[PDB]
């Protein structure tokens, strides 16, 4: 038997019904999502954002032995007045469907220091004590500490249009960030059990935080978003 | 700009978290929508039920004067234990996202005798006093009683496959319906307006009522279902 | 699994992806203009074809495989006589080499002893000595008799929309026609095998001629095309 | 706007959608094997092309249209002494009228007075004289000299999966590989102008050469291919 969902939003619509904001994230009026606060044109501190397409994706069945192939685009911007003072990043990720905001800052809103099952690609900007120095491209699996992650040249305010597969069949999972603006690219992949890592259905999305402090701030903006998710016969 | 959701499922997951069942529906261990109440493999009378998609569809744009094209398919079955007694009918349809059943028996629980923003295409089965005489498929604009319909040799039991269209330029809105067991087929279409017809936002599904007395009396399947719309500029 | 879909809401003209054939051409506007028109009038004794040119996979025996396609298109035959009409056009699927066959009646795909493969749905406006007498949509295979019809109100210069689709698993052709400006619809079905009518590759595409009388004269333009077809396990 | 997209999951043997060139050949188990093997060895002097038979329309100057487009494919290189590799395979845009060029290092591709219309994206495993020292991913323009390229660890006879996708609106051209054995990946992007380097109708697919040197012999085998382009305005 076969499942498949596809949506595709060149901008989103400022008051959209499929989503699901969350924390501070909100659609500006020409269309942008912005996960974290922006006050008279400058990003603010202490602000996680996240957003969720509404409908729920099957992405395993017990009953049946299936596991979900998906794939998804989309182009984000990350802004900071200051480059030597970006925290604290943005991911793409999957959760369960009740999934809630999680803590701030390196946190990314997604993990915490309490508890959670989530798979996400995170773009981090700030080098916490799990991180490598640098930025970084992570692939994480129901940790905030990367499984494998790929150092990130993070250009100031330009366009970063991403891809995300995953393959059921062979359990990769891979991540690549391109920059039209000058043709510079970084890929990672690793190899998840999404079975283990999540369960049967989850929803699908965007987390962001800015940073803990005044002078460690930046914007964390999702102009589009593709996904597709094929559940079907081995 | 442009927003496009697709879906399609071959067979239902027995816990559809993707589908908000209501009233009687549910899915069968194998994977059948049955609408309405089946006990000992007999259907039961006054029995409602309807199922949605998890996620509202875009279907107008004020701020941009956009309004969707759609296309659905599915494959239904309605089999009834006595062939003169049959009542009252299955229906695809949209409504506004926090849509409830309505009233039993010939309103198919879509509409009721009391207020409704629906848009229907419906298989009905019996001849009340806003129908025809026969059998027939109709399109419903706000209103139980059909703006056109086309009569309907229902075939007891058999799978009847369904295309409906919607046409935004053009404002058409086109229901077919084909038996492969005898390779017969109906049409109708209509000029809808769903800009005011419906909200901008809506959900999208079936709904079905069995009769109201214990000889009137049929199933009322969904065996799968595709979906898709998009909202692009003029 | 082999898939192949293309979609065109115009035709370019010199369009390289179709192989025209007699006197179809491409009009500056983006129409497909099967048969000759010159000064503003259609004239007589002209046969146009157009195929796509990918061969389409619709069988293949070493897997037990049989394609399910999809189709969907829109027309107009305008006439300045409209009680003298002849003789219609066809959307068609034949051998990749296949080449124009006889004039008027015979609608550039069939001839009186040749065995031609094609399968066609026709849009006939002429009544012959082998067609009912009504103008009519038939669904024909191997032959200009169709193994089904039904009767057809031809609008004069009006845009039809018709789809067309092959379930592979009941061997079903279905064919409707709509016209949007007059919410009138037409369908006819079929149980064809295309397994036994045709090889295991085909090319796909249109056809049209115009009477052989001087007076018997009329246009057969397409105006958009999308077509789908996929191959799978059954 | 026109679309196309097709995919296979395997390749049927003789495919009468597919141009075979040269050497190439789909096997039994439906492999396209593009260089020819013989008892069980890659043979040298080997070149072979594959493309799909319809032309893809990339871009119109009529309506001032460029196609973005993306495909997948996974191919295997097998050779039976790793430190004697030669001399790789390639995805290419080539005008549809093409013709093998080249065998040994300019892979059936270009040549040394000739002005090749051709834009590639290489898998090269032998460093020729203007090639980098090592084996690379490159990006060719109508040259054989790559105008960008990343350094490539080959896996000897493991499935490579390969992404490329060019964005129209950036002119930017990415092409990624991920080893699915081994979770590693690659990736080179580049500012690409279609437009200058490629006629307005192309045909797209594969070609692959052995070694000139009976030592030097690999296989270059394509297993799935998937294709998607669209032009529309911009
Ligand atoms: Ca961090
Ligand atoms: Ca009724
Ligand atoms: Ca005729
Ligand atoms: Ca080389
Ligand atoms: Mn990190
Ligand atoms: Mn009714
Ligand atoms: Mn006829
Ligand atoms: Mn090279």
């Amino acid at each position: 038997a076969s499942e498949v969902v596809s949506f595709s939003f060149t901008k989103f619509n400022p008051n959209p019904k499929d989503i699901i904001l969350q924390g501070d994230a909100l659609v500006t009026s020409k269309g942008k999502l912005q996960l974290t606060k922006v006050k008279d044109g400058k990003p603010v501190d202490h602000s996680l954002g996240r957003a969720l397409y509404a409908a729920p994706i099957h992405i395993w069945d017990d009953s049946t032995d299936r596991v979900a192939s998906f794939a998804t685009s989309f182009s984000f911007v990350v802004e900071a007045p200051d480059e030597s003072k970006t925290a604290d990043g943005i991911a793409f990720f999957l959760a369960p469907p009740d999934t809630q905001p999680q803590k701030d800052g390196g946190f990314l809103g997604l993990f915490n220091d309490s508890n959670i099952q989530t798979v996400a690609v995170e773009f981090d900007t700030f080098s916490n004590t799990w991180d490598p120095s640098a930025r970084h491209i992570g692939i994480n699996v129901n940790s905030i500490e990367s499984m494998k992650y790929v150092k990130w040249g993070w250009e100031n305010g330009k366009v970063a249009n991403v891809y995300i597969s995953y393959e059921a069949s062979t359990k990769t999972l891979t991540a690549s960030l391109t920059y039209p603006s000058n043709a510079t690219s970084y890929i990672v992949s690793a190899n998840v059990d999404l079975k283990s890592a999540l369960p049967e259905w989850v929803r699908v999305g965007f987390s962001a935080t800015s940073g803990l402090s005044r002078d460690h701030v930046e914007t964390h903006d999702v102009l589009d978003w593709s996904f597709t998710s094929t559940l079907q016969a081995p």
